[PDB]
C-alpha cells in the first residue's frame, strides 16, 4: 500500500481494550475508541494522533495495569453486609433501615429472599442516601462503626442480625484480552456477589473511569407488556423510573428468557437490543442471541455481559461505577507486556515501530522500554523501531548541554550511565529532539516524542525526510 505502511504503538490510554491488537484508522475513530489524552495519556494518544497524518493502518495495544485496573460495573455502588443470624418466620418486602446513630437515613431496604421458614437468605439495601451521608462525614466507605441496620418493626417474623460493613468501591472485574473474556465475567468472587446484591452480570466493556458514565436499562418479556407503567427500580442508588422499553423496542423480548437492554452513555441511548439467557435462541434472523456469545463475538461496543447468575425476570436499571482504569501506576514492565504482542512475524504484520512515544516516562522507563522494544524488531527483522530521545535531556536546557547529554546517553559515561541506550541495531533508528505540539482536546502546547510523527513519515516517502506537519517549534533547531 506504497509498501504497506503498517504503523506499530502500545501505550496508556483513557479508554481500552486493554492488550488488545485493536486497529485503529482514523483520529475520530481512535477517540471513539481510546479517545482524550489525559496528562497521563497524552504521549501516547498525540504519538497516535499526530500519525494518522501521514496514516493508512496503526495497530494499538493498551497498557492497564492488571492488578488494579476496573472495568465500571454493577456491583460498585453496594453496601458490604452479612447475614449473621438467619431469623426465621420473615418473608420478603419487609422493609430495612439504616441508621447512623439511632438516627434514620435510609429506609427503603428489604428483605429480597427467605426460604421456607423465613430464614433471612438475601436482601437489599439502597446506598444512595447513605453514601451521601457517609461522605458528608468522612466516614466513606470506612463505615461500620455508628452505621446500624434494623428491620421494620415489624415484619411477621423475628429473631434476625444484618451486619453492616463498608461501601463497595472494588467493581471486582477486569476484562483484558478475550482469551479470558468471560471467564474474569465467570470468577467465583465476581458471580458472588452477583447473587449476593442480586442483580445481572453486566459491565463496561473498557477497563476507565469512563464507565462509570454508562447506564443499562433491563426490561423482561414480564414487565415490557407494562412497559409504559412498569416502574424499573435503580440498583444500587435506589428510587424507581418509567420503563422505556416498549417505547424504543418494536421487536419487543420473546421468550420469557428473553430481555430488553437499553445501553445509555449520557442520556443518549447508545445502543439497544434483545437478549436471551437460553442457549441457541434466536432472533426473527436466527441471530444467535444468547448473551455469552452475542458479546462473544464483537457484539457490542459498550458493555459486556454474561447469562450467569442473570435474576430470573430481572427488569431494572443498572448503574456502572466504580469503574477504574489506572494509568496511575503502570509499571514499565507493564509495557512491555503489551508491545510483546508485536513480536512474532508468524502474528502481525507491522512494518514500522513508534517507540518514542515513552519519551516522557521515568527516565528509567523512558530508556528501558524503548531498548526493549528494538530487541523485538532485532530478534524479528521485518520492521524498524524507531525511536526518540527522553524530554529530560533535550527540551529544558540550552543546545551545548543538550549534544553533551544526548550522546552519554548513546553511550553510558556521565549520568546516563545506568539508564543508557547503548545499544546498535541496524533496525534501530533513534529520533533526535522533541516536538513542541498543539493540542487541540486540552487546548494547550505541549512537547511530545518527535519519533511517532516521522514514523508516518515513513509510511508515506517511498516503502517502509521533508518537514513535518503541525510541528511549531523544536526542542533544537537545526541548523
Amino acid at each position: 500500500n506504497n509498501s504497506t505502511g503498517t504503523a506499530a504503538l502500545a501505550g496508556k490510554f483513557q479508554w481500552g481494550p486493554a492488550f488488545q491488537i485493536k486497529q485503529v484508522t482514523n483520529e475520530v475513530d481512535l477517540v471513539n475508541t481510546f479517545g482524550q489524552p489525559t496528562a497521563e495519556t497524552a504521549d501516547y494518544f498525540m504519538s497516535a494522533m499526530n500519525f494518522l497524518q501521514y496514516g493508512n493502518d496503526l495497530r494499538v495495544v493498551r497498557a492497564v495495569d492488571r492488578d488494579t485496573a476496573k472495568n465500571s460495573s454493577p456491583i460498585a455502588g453496594n453496601i458490604e453486609y452479612t447475614i449473621s443470624t438467619p431469623g426465621s418466620n420473615y418473608a420478603v418486602g419487609d422493609k430495612i433501615t439504616v441508621k447512623y446513630v439511632s438516627d434514620d437515613i435510609e429506609t427503603e431496604g428489604k428483605i429480597t429472599e427467605v426460604d421456607a421458614d423465613g430464614k433471612i437468605k438475601k436482601i437489599n439495601i439502597p446506598t444512595a442516601k447513605i453514601i451521601a451521608k457517609a461522605k458528608e462525614v468522612g466516614e466513606y466507605p470506612t463505615l461500620g462503626s455508628n452505621w446500624t441496620a434494623e428491620i421494620s418493626s415489624s415484619s411477621s417474623g423475628l429473631a434476625a442480625v444484618i451486619t453492616l460493613g463498608k461501601i463497595i468501591t472494588d467493581s471486582g472485574i477486569l476484562l483484558a484480552e478475550i482469551e479470558n473474556a468471560e471467564a474474569a465475567m465467570t470468577a467465583v468472587d465476581f458471580q458472588a456477589n452477583l447473587k449476593k446484591y442480586g442483580i445481572p452480570g453486566v459491565v463496561a466493556l473498557y477497563p476507565g473511569e469512563l464507565g462509570d458514565k454508562i447506564e443499562i436499562e433491563i426490561v423482561s418479556k414480564a414487565d415490557y407488556a407494562k412497559g409504559a407503567s412498569a416502574l424499573l427500580p435503580i440498583y444500587p442508588g435506589g428510587g424507581t423510573r418509567a420503563s422505556t422499553a416498549k417505547a424504543v423496542f418494536g421487536y419487543g423480548p420473546q421468550t420469557d428468557s428473553q430481555y430488553a437492554i437499553i445501553v445509555r452513555r449520557n442520556d443518549a441511548i447508545v445502543q439497544s437490543v434483545v437478549l436471551s439467557t437460553k442457549r441457541g435462541g434466536k432472533d426473527i434472523y436466527d441471530s444467535n442471541i444468547y448473551i455469552d456469545d452475542f458479546f462473544a463475538k464483537g457484539g457490542s461496543e459498550y458493555i459486556f455481559a454474561t447469562a450467569q447468575n442473570w435474576p430470573e425476570g430481572f427488569s431494572g436499571i443498572l448503574t456502572l461505577s466504580g469503574g477504574l482504569s489506572s494509568n496511575a501506576e503502570v509499571t514499565a514492565g507493564d509495557l512491555m507486556e503489551a508491545w510483546d504482542f508485536f513480536a512474532d512475524r508468524e502474528s502481525v504484520d507491522v512494518q514500522l515501530f513508534i517507540a518514542g512515544s515513552c519519551a516522557g516516562e521515568s527516565l528509567e522507563t523512558a530508556s528501558t522500554v524503548q531498548k526493549h522494544v528494538v530487541s523485538i524488531g532485532d530478534v524479528r527483522q521485518d520492521c524498524l523501531v524507531l525511536c526518540s530521545p527522553p524530554r529530560e535531556t533535550v527540551v529544558g536546557i540550552p543546545v551545548t548541554r543538550a549534544v553533551d547529554n544526548l550522546v552519554n546517553w548513546r553511550t553510558a559515561a556521565g549520568s546516563y550511565t545506568d539508564n543508557n541506550f547503548n545499544i546498535s541495531s541496524t533496525y534501530a533508528a533513534i529520533d533526535g529532539n522533541y516536538k513542541y505540539q498543539y493540542d487541540k482536546y486540552n487546548d494547550v502546547n505541549r512537547w511530545v516524542p518527535l519519533a511517532a510523527d516521522i514514523a508516518g513519515l515513513c509510511a508515506r516517502t517511498d516503502n517502509v525526510r521533508g518537514q513535518i506537519l503541525n510541528v511549531i517549534k523544536l526542542a533544537i533547531e537545526t541548523p
